[PDB]
């Protein structure tokens, strides 16, 4: 009577949350879209957060071996990394440290040795940045948002999404809010007037969103027509075709454009100070 | 008259969005918490999305060299990766491919060669998964949430956060919603009764959240006392101390516990089928 044979397995193992790795794995898996599409292959990801000591580490790998699984991992303490590869070797199981390469490149380039301490440990912790606390007020602003008090928000908002219902306004607005931006959504509906404040605010920062209907319900054709006229009336608004694109993709388009305008450069790019 | 000398620079460069890399960089930077704390060092991240051709690639590195900056990158096409390292060598600039290691480990372990095609290109695209469309309904459920229609939601919700105001309920609920979980928030206030449906729903899935006040306003002491009594009355609820912890940390705690119960195992872990 058990829960864990079926498919090729992958262990994601971190002394912290496991998310950085899960992200990298998620992206990596993209290279086998077509494999996974038709179940040509199939994968199981198993995520082990908070692996901050030796005993617990050794058990995971033991298990990984028992299950027959690749171990992708992230461990701040160098000894733990050594141990992981040694114990992977000893149990005869494939492995790979997904971000020491990245940690070390940064370490030489900055010219400082890594602390070797995870986020988990008692030292330096509770040290949440100003970047983080900004993203909270963004998140707050963006969800705490009725259409009753829209005008005022359009002035405050860093980004303004404008588009018909079936564009991804809510997820996207939330995604951008997490990145640090106060976002305001303005739906385009046949037969309701847009707030005049939409056009009085800074017109850089309004972004049109649109669906390609090519992917009865030709009312949607009607709406998309009406929408494009609004967008014509407003040439300076970028108009992003949104269907079959991930939020995170669209978000990058918007942010590239936003940052390119917000700071005019030789080479256009999204920049952050640390 | 220009925008881009000050601090050590880092270029994040992807044929797609740049996010996977930015994530890995963000995490990596953790190893130099104390360096960056006192401005012992200081860093600039520059994010270049959609670098899907040679000319544009070569310009970025040229710029990177001009700026004197490390290039961390993600490129599906092998030629582009070669080109990147060669041109980095030619301009004499440090670099490192942050996820081919991970792509290749997966490729041997699964026993299939990577497609070498980015998300950007015309082939296979618009192929958004069922995992993704689930996360949308989650996101929808979690924000589209008044306290008027709370009971009903507690039954539907996959996770239920219960805690006083100053716990991170809204950000966290949103973060979890993006991961796939319908979340319901229940605030604990002195002098308002909790919905009786809180106690009639599956009691695995309620998670208490609490602030350590150690980090006039001893009303907060009053609230935290009252809260803990509710939590005492309900022993099966985990009670996560939340202050000075990131959302993503807390989220992992909750999800570990959730998954551990949801599927009882020898080794506790968060699992996903692909
Ligand atoms: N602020 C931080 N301080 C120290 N290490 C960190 C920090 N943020 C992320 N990390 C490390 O980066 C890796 C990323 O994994 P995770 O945090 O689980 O997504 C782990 O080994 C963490 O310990
Ligand atoms: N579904 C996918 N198909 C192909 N490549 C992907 C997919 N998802 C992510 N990637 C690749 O993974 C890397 C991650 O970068 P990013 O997508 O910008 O965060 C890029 O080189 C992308 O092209
Ligand atoms: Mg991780
Ligand atoms: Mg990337």
């Amino acid at each position: 009577d058990v829960c864990e044979a079926a498919g090729k397995a992958i262990y994601i193992v971190s002394d912290g949350t496991g998310w950085t790795a899960e992200h990298s794995v998620n992206a990596a898996l993209g290279q086998f879209e077509n494999c996974l599409a038709d179940r040509g292959c199939a994968v199981n990801t198993h995520l082990f957060s908070l692996i901050d000591d030796m005993d617990r580490l050794i058990e995971v790998i033991k298990q990984a071996a028992k299950e027959g699984a690749l171990v992708l991992y992230t461990l701040a303490d160098p000894s733990m990394a050594e141990a992981t590869k040694k114990a992977c070797d000893f149990w005869g199981v494939p492995c790979t440290d997904v971000l020491r390469p990245t940690v070390e490149a940064i370490a030489s380039h900055i010219g400082v040795a890594p602390s070797g301490i995870p986020r988990s440990s008692p030292s330096r912790n509770g040290r949440l940045s100003e970047d983080y606390f900004q993203r909270i007020d963004a998140i707050d602003f963006t969800i705490k948002q009725d259409d009753g008090a829209l005008p005022q928000n359009l002035y405050r908002a860093d980004i303004v999404l404008a588009g018909v219902s079936r564009t991804g306004k809510t997820p996207l607005s939330i995604y951008l809010a997490q990145k640090g931006y106060k976002v305001a959504n303005v739906p385009i509906v046949m037969g309701v007037d847009l707030p005049k404040s939409l056009f009085e605010i800074n017109q850089d920062k309004v972004f049109g969103l649109t669906i390609n209907p090519a992917i009865e319900m030709d009312h949607v054709r009607q709406e998309l027509v009406h929408a494009n006229q609004i967008f014509a009336q407003n040439p300076s608004w970028p108009v992003i075709a949104v269907t079959g694109k991930a939020i995170e993709e669209t978000a990058a388009v918007i942010l590239g454009i936003l940052h390119d305008r917000k700071q005019k450069c030789s080479m256009p790019r999204i920049s952050k100070r640390y």
